[PDB]
């Protein structure tokens, strides 16, 4: 595992690119400049062993970088990365973490502390499995919480309903750990979209199994709940990438 | 018209992010560093009246910034930007100009030279619909030529087939003026995709009108040629935006 080259430059360029040209009509600018954001980011991990972090490490970075989020537009997802992002459509239909400023700046990047100068490793980072969970999950854990905590109105949640190993919904997922429990009374409704991958056994449905657990979880938060399996707009995206599938048949 | 603010820092930040993180398994890095590429880009329009630009103003920029392009992967489009970009899918199915370094760096950006210091106008840029052709198309003109010149194998051309005012193929489109003519014998085939927008009149069709005109040109340059209208993978894409259109009806 090799850390990203020139982390600062990459960070600052993405930041600046975003500030000036990305999501102008879709998401707000943040107060802080890019240097202030770098400093809040860099201090969370710098000059410490790579496993020396906890859930508060990136807090200041997150307070600074957190945008207000448009009401009704926030998408969550589990095990269906590509499909959620394709349906969300780079912010035209839904917002994901990746469209926000910090998710955008840190997407796919690899970084870690070391004690010795220059304060970070330029060679190798530990496998995440070696660090305690609080350190391992310090960045995306906090990013997940911050993003969820900012959601207003309706929220959408896309899941895999054809994984035989992994339930559609799980408390131990990032959604289960950081997102759902952090949704505030500004949220009105959790709309689930269940993906049944084309040509695969259907494993989970609305009203059954882990989806029934979710339903209950949600009502107890006092939100409203709906659930739908392969709605047509999602179905159609699945079918462009597999047009010969039985599910994508005309006439 | 309003120029992009902090043009240099946008260019530079864009170029470094692309360099270290973008399209890594899809598109080659260029030899030249970001700093150098700013220079070639700046010198091209800097310290000249805006309309004082020609086909060759950005030739040095493009030499430095041109990447080789994966065979069978390049896509050109005319009149159907969003669909073509959606269908190409950020370089996974096809590559577009805006997936390339120069395309990625300058996409959306707005800029212009002035005679006086600092040589560019951070405050205003003329209605470029008022500059001479060669000067208004000086930048994307060169980009398109260079892109086309770098294309290898089969190329795809997606076109609007439901436009009564604008032929699917014209010799004065960016395609007709700068791409088609710059297709080298590295190219073997032009595969035309015709977009019949959902619930509009079909205007053009494979083998008639401008398309037959296109087909004749392509074969003259000794490439192979084919053409389809709304292939299913494209249809399905359009239907996601308009699920209740007549032409997206599905089986019982
Ligand atoms: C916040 O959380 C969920 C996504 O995580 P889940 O565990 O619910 O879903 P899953 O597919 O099982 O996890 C995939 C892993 O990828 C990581 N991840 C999330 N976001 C990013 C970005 N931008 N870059 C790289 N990795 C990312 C997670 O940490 C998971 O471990 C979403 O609804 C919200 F994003
Ligand atoms: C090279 O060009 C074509 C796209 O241009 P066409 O003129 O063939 O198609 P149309 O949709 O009618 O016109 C696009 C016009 O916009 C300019 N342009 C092309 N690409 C850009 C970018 N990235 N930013 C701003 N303007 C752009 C052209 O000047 C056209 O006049 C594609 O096949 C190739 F990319």
């Amino acid at each position: 595992i090799v850390p990203t080259r020139e982390l600062e430059n990459v960070f600052l360029g993405r930041c600046k690119d975003y500030e000036i040209t990305r999501y102008l009509d879709i998401l707000p600018r943040v107060r802080s400049d890019c240097s202030a954001l770098w400093k809040d980011f860099f201090k969370a991990f710098s000059f410490k062993n790579p496993c020396d972090l906890d859930l508060g490490s990136y807090k200041d970075f997150f307070t600074s970088a957190q945008q207000q989020l448009p009401k009704n537009k926030v998408m969550f997802w589990s095990g269906v990365y590509d499909e959620a992002h394709d349906y969300a459509n780079t912010g035209r239909k839904y917002i994901t973490l990746e469209d926000t400023l910090p998710g955008y700046m840190l997407n796919s990047l690899v970084w870690c502390g070391q004690r010795a100068n220059p304060g970070f490793n330029e060679k190798v980072c530990p496998d995440f499995k070696t660090c305690p969970v609080q350190a391992r999950e310090s960045f995306w854990g906090m990013a997940s919480s911050s993003y969820a905590h900012s959601a207003e109105g309706e929220v959408t949640y896309m899941v895999d309903g054809s994984n035989p190993k992994v339930p559609a919904y799980r408390p131990d997922s990032f959604f289960g750990k950081y997102e759902l429990p952090n949704l505030t009374n500004k949220v009105t409704r959790v709309k689930v979209i269940v993906l049944h991958r084309l040509g695969e056994k259907i494993i989970e449905k609305c009203g059954a199994g882990s989806l029934l657990d979710l339903e209950k979880l949600v009502k107890a938060k006092h939100f409203a709940f709906d659930c739908v399996e392969n709605p047509r707009a999602v179905l159609f995206l699945l079918c462009s990438d597999n047009p010969n599938a039985r599910e994508c048949r005309l006439a």
